[PDB]
């Protein structure tokens, strides 16, 4: 049709679906944001749907979709966690009016033909490795902006990386949408939400407190300088039981080219078992407070 | 502030966020968005885009010139002749951004085109069809129109076009304009003025070979591919690169139906390209 009932939840799977309802909300005046997730919604999630939402006459359009491009052979894909009726639950007690849940056939009905190639960031830190990773991700921004045409799209700054390079997309495509990035949310010790989490048995979310304790121990250090802060999350590190760290990293806030000037990212990855949790922090050198 | 905007005029912007204000403005108030990506030297191929996106009710005409570097290997600049002549067609909107502003952070993300863009081609050329895929999504990205009108005379382009449309979920049409021809059938070109009288003569092998092959497809698939090749044989300094019948997405050619043959050629230092619509059967 399709059918739009205001101030419920109305699910649509078609891109055409959502298309057109996005285009006939927006010529009425009310301004589209868009929330993208691959479902598994935690309270991080809510956040930023709360920030979608507070935006003055906005519609919220938040979209799950597990996106196979952006998974690496292996069982990554077949292994992320899929909770659809809590999704949906939590989306409609948040008054949320517009999910979108599009099939993989109707994303990708040519396979991968025509792809997103992102700048050099994405072939580090989290991309080190997973060198299709990003390329995945910003396929998938960019149909998911062409398709409901939002006014703002809303990133949690957890996947800090993900939003630097999303930014780039935005940029360096001329795309009419305005980025908001939302701070992390954190559960009452400080580990960063993710839907990962429910992988650390008691044992490992324990442990887990580590890699956020680490981070702020660094943004206080940091008055002492570059070094002072990074020893300071490496300490906490390796007094966490089972922690195995990847990398450790201090940036420029772009992540880019450009040495850390004052201003930082101080991003860390880790292993808990076979759980792969990230956190990162803003970092200020040499300033008190 | 909106920029200034004088209806019946040529306005032209050099910004990429002036056009995008102006434009999104003109929808507003019932125009419907017309782009015709150009590298500029225009000629009468480029005309008959013009008049294409000209004669759509409502319609505010939208050109850009562009020297795109990201289309050239890993050039004609008449900007002022380029102007009088859109001036003439009575188009309202020219787009001239630099080099600079399209690339304000240098070659950062960029478009993979898929497989197609390694053929034909993109056998000469592997990068090509990456830097004109990522110039067009950025244009369509600023100016935002209903349509963008593309010639047939770059088939594999325009195909390539067509994909990325699809693939991105891009809101716009693409139309194809067949292709404008000189009087013997050579199809137009900023190129052709640099072939010799013997080049020259030699030249109009490309059109006489698809035209023979567009009649001969009656005996099928065999017999046109054989007529094509008969003619380009008849021709001196026409070091053919490839001749191929494909589908019209560029896919296979299907044992009858539609499809396209396509043909280039070195001439000396040119390379001439030509493609026509074939039916097999
Ligand atoms: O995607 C997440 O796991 C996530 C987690 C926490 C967040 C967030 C996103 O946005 C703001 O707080
Ligand atoms: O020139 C026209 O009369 C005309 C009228 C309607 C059109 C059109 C051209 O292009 C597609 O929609
Ligand atoms: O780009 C060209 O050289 C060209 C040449 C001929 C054309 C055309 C473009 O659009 C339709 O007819």
């Amino acid at each position: 049709i399709p059918a739009f009932h205001p101030g419920e939840l109305n699910v649509y799977s078609a891109p055409g679906d959502v298309a057109d309802v996005s285009r006939a909300l927006r010529l009425t005046g009310r301004r589209v944001m868009l929330v993208p997730t691959m479902g598994a919604l935690h309270e991080g999630h809510l956040a930023l749907v709360r920030a979608a939402k507070r935006v003055p006459g906005s519609v919220v359009v938040v979209s799950i979709f597990v996106n196979p491009m952006q998974f690496g052979a292996g069982g990554d894909l077949d292994a992320y966690p899929r909770t659809p009726d809590d999704d949906l639950a939590q989306l409609r007690a948040e008054g949320v009016e517009i999910a979108f849940t599009p099939t993989t056939a109707a994303m990708y009905p040519d396979g991968l033909r025509t792809t997103v190639q992102p700048g050099p960031l994405a072939a580090e830190l989290e991309g080190g490795p997973r060198p299709t990773h990003f390329a995945g991700v910003l396929t998938v921004v960019l149909k998911l902006l062409q398709i409901v045409r939002p006014d703002r799209v809303f990133f949690g700054e957890k996947d800090y990386q993900q939003l630097v390079l999303i930014r780039q997309l935005v940029a360096d495509f001329n795309l009419d949408v305005a980025v908001v990035g939302v701070p992390t949310v954190r559960e009452a010790d400080g580990l960063a939400m993710s839907s990962r989490n429910r992988y650390l048995d008691p044992a490992q979310r324990a442990a887990a407190v580590a890699l956020s304790a680490a981070l702020t121990a660094a943004a206080h250090a940091a008055t002492a300088g570059a070094q002072a802060a990074l020893d300071a999350a490496r300490a906490v590190l390796d007094a966490a039981p089972g922690v195995a760290v990847d990398y450790l990293e201090l940036r420029d806030i772009g992540l880019g080219p450009m040495p850390l000037n004052g201003s930082g990212r101080l991003l860390v990855a880790a292993r808990l078992g076979t759980t792969r949790l990230l956190d990162n922090i803003a970092i200020e050198i040499g300033t008190f407070a």
